[PDB]
């Protein structure tokens, strides 16, 4: 199709490889560009463990506010808001927001040891039935991002029907599905990204995903002014360790996407 020639040309500007998964929830359709191979989630995944985490509650009814200790020894690379809260407690609430909206890795570590270890995260993946996503590691070494390696992947097509389900879907209970949305949308790391391809009146709530060999990550879901909502995930990933984040890409992909 014509979209899908633009990527491949997009991805051919940009040397990198590209994987793009769109659902227009208007008609189910979907748009795809390498959508069945696998790419470093990085903290996309954290979208994950925060949406298990939810789904505990369903049954816990006071977990997300159970007081979580923040340890020096528990920060790791980029702990932007359990920094604040160290020798303090942070609720789970509050670690699954400082997780989805600053990218917190701190954060993330916590909801995975709530969830019994990555093994937990996959599980909750294989529950709403995506076999593809696999969490192996915890941060700050899930985001290695090697060629090849499938620890910490999945494929654009299996996040982008996930990322439906969580937000868009009955997976999680109603209240839990509308503190995930609300969540994403008070994301603070995606300006850059998909939201600068998309018209500023539609409502993006997205979470970032950044790692070696310039990968660069970002999965939305989108609220068009009067027009049914869409899910984007757009992954991206170069052929050297040391390459710089490309943003830029996501945005151009989420602009050709817009498009049509």
């Amino acid at each position: 199709s014509a979209v899908q020639q633009k990527l491949a040309a997009l991805e051919k500007s940009s040397g990198g490889r590209l994987g793009v998964a769109l659902i227009d929830t208007a008609d189910n359709t979907q748009v795809l560009y390498r959508g069945d191979e696998r790419f470093p989630m990085c903290s996309t995944s954290k979208v994950m463990a925060a949406a298990a985490v939810l789904k505990q509650s369903e049954t816990q009814k006071q977990l997300l506010n159970q007081p979580v200790e923040i340890k020096p020894a528990d920060l790791v690379n980029y702990n932007p808001i359990a920094e604040k809260h160290v020798n303090g407690t942070m609720t789970l609430a509050e670690l699954s927001a400082a997780a989805l909206q600053y990218s917190d890795n701190t954060a993330m570590n916590k909801l995975i040891a709530q969830l019994g270890g990555p093994g937990g995260v996959t599980a909750f993946a294989r529950a709403i039935g995506d076999e593809t996503f696999r969490l192996d590691r915890t941060e700050p070494t899930l985001n290695t991002a090697i060629p090849g390696d499938p620890r910490d992947t999945t494929t654009p097509r299996a996040m982008a029907q996930t990322l439906r389900q969580l937000t868009l879907g009955h997976a999680l209970g109603e209240t839990q599905r509308a503190q995930l949305v609300t969540w994403l949308k008070g994301n603070t790391t995606g300006a850059a990204s998909i939201r600068a391809g998309l018209p500023t009146s539609w409502t993006v709530g997205d979470k970032t995903g950044s790692g070696d060999y310039g990968t660069t990550n970002d999965i939305a879901v989108i609220w068009p002014q009067g027009r049914a909502p869409l899910v984007l995930v757009t992954y991206f990933t170069q052929p050297q360790q040391n390459a710089e984040s490309r943003r830029d890409v996501l945005a151009s992909a989420a602009r050709i996407i817009a498009e049509g």
